[PDB]
């Protein structure tokens, strides 16, 4: 059975992630949505002997009900399966012992989504290069796509698909390293002009085969990596400007419309865009196959 369709049947192993709550100190809301919010929280040892350290906390707020607490778990459930890799969110521990909201901590991103950073970043960038000190760069823009292949390619090993992959749900850390992420009920997508009334859905973001069959698989995710990299060399700008999201917009992308290209692209970045845009999902390239890419790009660009 799908890893994360049916992950009630996944094991919470207790004994190894419960995290007492008396160790964990809560701070300022990170994120909010209608039911879900991230919360910054300073926990005691939680990944060192005796070490204090900062992580995010999501959980439920007023206004969730037992569902919301179910999908939760779930959440919890996944994220367990899925396991550990550089690029992924890392789940460090959880509260699930009765007297106290669940609970699941992961490590603590400080720069918070990709979109909103890049987009504070404009005034803060330069192709190639003191004075640029903290300035991305090209080859900042290139490692950050190579690095959410790399988180894809990991979950689509562990058997899992994201179905809402976009930089508002990439997080970037210190060092230049990028997490793939789910805010779900964390934000609140009857409010977010990305998600439109189709039901709220990421239409920009969504393959054809997404929009008018309701199908979700790892290309279709390939196809939302394509969105991805445009938001990335367009330093956060929303997709398809100014075009209104509706029947029509989704008919020309079933007839080939596509996005031309962003600000800050290299002309293989562009390529690579439209190859995940390709109509059909086994002609679209693999994760495996865009890391491979990607890789090369990354090293080409400090050449
Ligand atoms: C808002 N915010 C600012 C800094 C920050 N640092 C860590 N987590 C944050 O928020 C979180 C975002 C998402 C999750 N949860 C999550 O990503 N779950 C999930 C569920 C299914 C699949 C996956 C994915 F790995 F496939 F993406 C992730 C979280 F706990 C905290 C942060």
């Amino acid at each position: 059975l799908p890893l994360d369709e049916h992950c009630e049947r996944l094991p919470y192993d207790a004994s190894k992630w419960e995290f007492p709550r008396d160790r964990l100190k809560l701070g300022k809301p990170l994120g909010r949505g209608a039911f879900g919010q991230v919360i910054e929280a300073d926990a005691f040892g939680i990944d060192k002997t005796a070490t204090c350290r900062t992580v995010a906390v999501k959980m439920l707020k007023e206004g969730a009900t037992h569902s919301e607490h179910r999908a939760l778990m779930s959440e919890l459930k996944i994220l367990i399966h899925i396991g550990h890799h550089l690029n992924v969110v890392n789940l460090l521990g959880a509260c699930t012992k009765p007297g106290g909201p669940l609970m699941v901590i992961v490590e603590f991103c400080k720069f918070g989504n990709l979109s909103t950073y890049l987009r504070s970043k404009r005034n803060e960038f330069v192709p190639y290069k003191d004075l640029y000190k903290d300035f991305l760069t090209l080859e900042h823009l290139i490692c950050y796509s190579f690095q959410v292949a790399k988180g894809m390619e990991f979950l689509a090993s562990r058997k899992c698909i994201h179905r809402d992959l976009a930089a508002r749900n990439i997080l970037l850390s210190e060092k230049n390293v990028v997490k793939i992420c789910d805010f779900g009920l964390a934000r609140d997508i009857y409010k977010d002009p990305d998600y439109v009334r189709k039901a709220r859905l990421p239409l920009k973001w969504m393959a054809p085969e997404t929009i008018f069959d309701r199908v979700y698989t790892i290309q279709s995710d390939v196809w939302s990596f394509g969105v991805l990299l445009w938001e990335i060399f367009s330093l956060g700008a929303s997709p398809y400007p100014g075009v209104k999201i509706d029947e029509e917009f989704c008919r020309r992308l079933k007839e080939g419309t596509r996005m031309r290209a962003p600000d800050y692209t290299t002309p293989e970045m562009y390529q690579t865009m439209l190859d995940c845009w390709h109509g059909e999902p086994s002609q679209r390239p693999t994760f495996s196959e865009l890391v491979e890419h990607l890789g090369n790009l990354l090293q080409a660009n400090a050449q």
